């Protein structure tokens, strides 16, 4: 067994992380159903057959479900899996909250299937691309890995939460099981070639997302929850993660398994959070445009401020963010400014 | 219209199909016989029980609540008004063993039956949830109130997920209504002697074991711990009388019509026994001697555990009149009648 399979790769932060495992000597498979990722113009999703051009390697794509038990039997059966990376899943907030049920279809059902059937081939190597939003409201800051879990305030976080018990009981009953979860906020950013990157369909839910679209002439300006937090600047603190970045420390955990490291639990990120203003700043210094916003009433639930501790992932997967604010912002400038209308 | 019955099979829910009958309901039950057990003919043997019990008709479906096609044709078959859900895995002990199989069943499970209802616009639940979501007590008794979601083991996870998916559920659709029923450990059996609790592979709790000895088929029952913060030194849990459980069942359907939305209620007698004040009762209503061995404390069990039902009292209008005597009086009618249970 010698192939890696990344479900979602087609998206965001998958994409990305088949470039990098691309880069790093290994041969993905990637399986993705397109709800959230653009067709190219032959078999590939667009960002994949980019990924192709831009490390000169071929990527193994297979269009699927993973709630189709019995193509995600027939694909253990074709492939020999050393590692599943999954990213799979639905991952829109406000959507969740009015459409729970599909959020618990995809995300439960599907991860649970997908562990039978890892299970029943015996590849018991998991990467999963967990949420710090399981750490709930914070109740100190910076958030490490011993801060609690669970009191989450949406069915999306919750369904992370859900998954990550899951994974724990499966990994205590059974001792050969290794997993690595991967808590983390924001993903930023692009590929630094600007060919790849975030293309949300319809308008955007997140912060950085929508102020590309204000930066390019695509939306007429940004709307910011609040400004009477306690926070330096009155506006909500938050922690972002350059997508590169990101995909490097989904390919350490994969590393991490190969010394049978049973269930272990990683924070990624930059180590400080930026708030509202803050980003806009700095997406103005990158774009050279005036990002005009408004400020609102906040949202209810929101917290003042909400940001990891990387430090245990520093030390035991030798990872360290490299790219700051301004490359960040740049990345995702150049992306926006390269592709006005994203893949399509 | 027609009340569906997940589970119906089993032991709280042909207990709750009965009480169906008796309050003018029409049952349609479902079950896989995972733990149930199967008559010389089409239905559960507890099933055509309560048939010749009630005088009445229970329609019956061998299907798994886990395959999408079965259930999509089930509610194009028959036109239900509510569910009582009971289908699941429900061995705390086992779910620790085998988590990603309690984590199929229950969740996979619910999600597909909540999805299901909702393409065929059946959107009133009863949920027979665990009162183990509260976790630890941190007071007694427990109330709605307590904490939730500090659970032990896989199984009570489960639960509690559940719970939350249909709390979700119902926030994001205001026209569900579902009811969260949460309790400790059923015993007793129908009054008749006819119906009961088959023999378990890995029970929650003491009585049924208590129930292989008095009969003589095991020689004493181990007390796990006796120097706890208890009246007698002896851990204190909460047995709910299957009957009075299964009437709770109906009054949440009952407050279903009211179009009340989530609500959640513990059912129980409000006041814990001992092992000891087991033990007792089941010599008192056996007639037998039932000797027992004080062994060490299992890690992790606490002292005591037991919930207040008075928000069912003043809300579903329930009270449990069955106290332990009368628990051990048709749990002992049950197994003398029926030795090996349905087989
Ligand atoms: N973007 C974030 O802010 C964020 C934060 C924390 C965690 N995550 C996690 O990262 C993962 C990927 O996030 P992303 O930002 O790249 O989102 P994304 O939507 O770009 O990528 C997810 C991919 O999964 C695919 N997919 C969805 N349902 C599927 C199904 N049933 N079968 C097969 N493929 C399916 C989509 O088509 C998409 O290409 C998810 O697990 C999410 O919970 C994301
Ligand atoms: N017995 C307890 O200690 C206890 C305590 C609290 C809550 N509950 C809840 O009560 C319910 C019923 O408990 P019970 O004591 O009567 O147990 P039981 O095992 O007698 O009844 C459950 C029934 O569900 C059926 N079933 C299981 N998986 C199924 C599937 N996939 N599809 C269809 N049918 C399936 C079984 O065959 C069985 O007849 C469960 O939801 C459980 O979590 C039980
Ligand atoms: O602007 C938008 C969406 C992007 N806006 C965003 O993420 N802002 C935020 C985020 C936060 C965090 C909570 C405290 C910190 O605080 N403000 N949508 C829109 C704009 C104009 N018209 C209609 C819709
Ligand atoms: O007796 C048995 C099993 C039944 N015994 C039981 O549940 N007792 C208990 C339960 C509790 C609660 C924790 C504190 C209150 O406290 N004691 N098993 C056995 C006997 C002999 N040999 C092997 C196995």
């Amino acid at each position: 067994a010698e192939k890696v399979l990344v479900t979602g790769g087609a998206g965001y932060i998958g994409s990305h992380t088949v470039l990098e495992l691309l880069e790093a000597g290994y041969l993905p498979v990637v399986i993705d159903n397109f709800h959230n990722a653009f067709r190219g113009g032959g078999s590939l999703p667009e960002s994949l057959r980019r990924v192709q051009e831009l490390t000169g390697r071929s990527v193994e794509f297979e269009e699927m479900d993973i709630l189709d038990q019995g193509a995600l039997q027939r694909l253990f059966k074709k492939y020999s899996f050393m590692a599943v990376i999954h990213f799979a899943g639905l991952k829109a907030v406000g959507e969740s909250v009015q459409k729970p049920l599909d959020y618990y279809r995809v995300n439960l059902t599907g991860t649970i299937q997908l562990l039978e059937i890892m299970k029943a081939h015996g590849v018991k190597n998991l990467v999963f691309s967990s949420s710090a939003t399981v750490y709930g409201n914070p109740q100190y800051l910076p958030l490490d890995e011993a801060h609690p879990t669970g009191g989450c305030t949406n069915p999306y976080g919750k369904s992370k939460f859900f998954i990550e018990e899951m994974i724990r009981d499966l990994c205590q009953a059974d001792k050969t099981w290794n997993a690595v979860l991967l808590r983390y906020f924001n993903p930023t950013g692009a590929h630094a070639s600007g060919c790849i990157g975030e293309d949300p369909q319809g308008i955007p839910n997140n912060l950085m997302p929508y102020v590309s679209q204000v930066a390019i002439g695509r939306r007429e300006a940004l709307n910011v929850f609040g400004n009477d937090y306690d926070t330096e600047d009155g506006t909500g603190v938050r922690d972002y993660i350059h997508v590169v970045d990101l995909a490097k420390g989904h390919i350490a955990a994969l590393r991490k398994l190969k010394e049978q490291c049973g269930c272990r639990i990683y924070n990624l990120g930059t180590g400080t959070g930026y708030s509202v203003l803050q980003m806009v700043q700095a997406m103005e210094k990158a774009s050279g445009k005036k990002i005009p916003y408004k400020v609102v009433a906040r949202r209810e639930g929101d917290v003042a401020a909400c940001y990891a501790n990387p430090s245990l992932a520093q030390e035991e997967l030798g990872w360290t963010a490299a790219l700051g604010l301004d490359r960040m912002c740049e990345d995702l400038w150049r992306w926006q400014k390269q592709n006005p209308s994203g893949f399509g």
